[PDB]
């Protein structure tokens, strides 16, 4: 019964999961003149030309667009990875106001959104195998601000009315995430973990320096959703981000 209200928020994550107040939570805040130029960090390789998605669900949190994983069709590698990531879903993080949505900060500074897409090490066989692994995770965060509309995101915001509420699903096919990405692929890593419950400490974090820019009006759809489900009192799903953790015994390295 975990949510990010008052009575159930990142405030009270401890009691249900105790590794809320781990060595290696997060999100962080990402200070800029802190983090090391790492000269052998490898560049990130996206290989997303073959992704399959399924669909997408309202889970009462956020909602996920989920992709078949059965075999190696949109993966991650290089960067500080070993091995393979297997892209398994996404799914974003965002605030009720453009000032206040992201997880990770840059500098202290909350952007309108983040996109989180999730990729589990092939070398453990399946997706909850690997959330048992300090290395089973690699979630690539990226920044969105309000500007102009992202065209690849387009298709997401204009399903969002069939899943308004919690535990609806609708068909989610042929959807390219390439559309979702920045330019550039210079980036910040870190050791940390799930940002919800249950908070596992299983993920190498790649968060990307370029945001992407989406529209007010992108924006607003994601903010129309509900979080309770169909018949029960509307709570719109906003703010539904924890906020920046202590960074304890760790570095981040930058690819630049
Ligand atoms: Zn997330």
């Amino acid at each position: 019964h975990w949510g990010y209200g008052k009575h159930n928020g990142p405030e009270h994550w401890h009691k249900d999961f105790p590794i809320a107040k781990g060595e290696r939570q997060s999100p962080v805040d990402i200070d800029t003149h802190t983090a090391k130029y790492d000269p052998s960090l490898k560049p990130l390789s996206v290989s997303y030309d073959q992704a399959t998605s399924l669909r997408i669900l309202n889970n009462g949190h956020a909602f996920n667009v989920e992709f078949d994983d059965s075999q190696d069709k949109a993966v991650l590698k290089g960067g500080p990875l070993d091995g393979t990531y297997r892209l398994i879903q996404f799914h974003f993080h965002w605030g009720s106001l453009d000032g206040q949505g992201s997880e990770h900060t840059v500098d202290k500074k909350k952007y309108a959104a983040e996109l989180h897409l999730v990729h589990w090490n092939t070398k453990y066989g399946d997706f909850g195998k690997a959330v048992q692994q300090p290395d089973g995770l690699a979630v690539l965060g990226i920044f969105l601000k309000v500007g102009s509309a992202k065209p690849g995101l387009q298709k997401v915001v204009d399903v969002l009315d069939s899943i308004k509420t919690k535990g609806k699903s609708a068909d989610f096919t042929n959807f390219d995430p390439r559309g979702l990405l920045p330019e550039s692929l210079d980036y910040w890593t870190y050791p940390g973990s799930l940002t919800t419950p249950p908070l596992l400490e299983c993920v190498t974090w790649i968060v990307l320096k370029e945001p992407i820019s989406v529209s007010s009006e992108q924006v607003l759809k994601f903010r129309k959703l509900n979080f309770n489900g169909e018949g029960e009192p509307e709570e719109l799903m906003v703010d539904n981000w924890r906020p920046a953790q202590p960074l304890k015994n760790r570095q981040i390295k930058a690819s630049f």
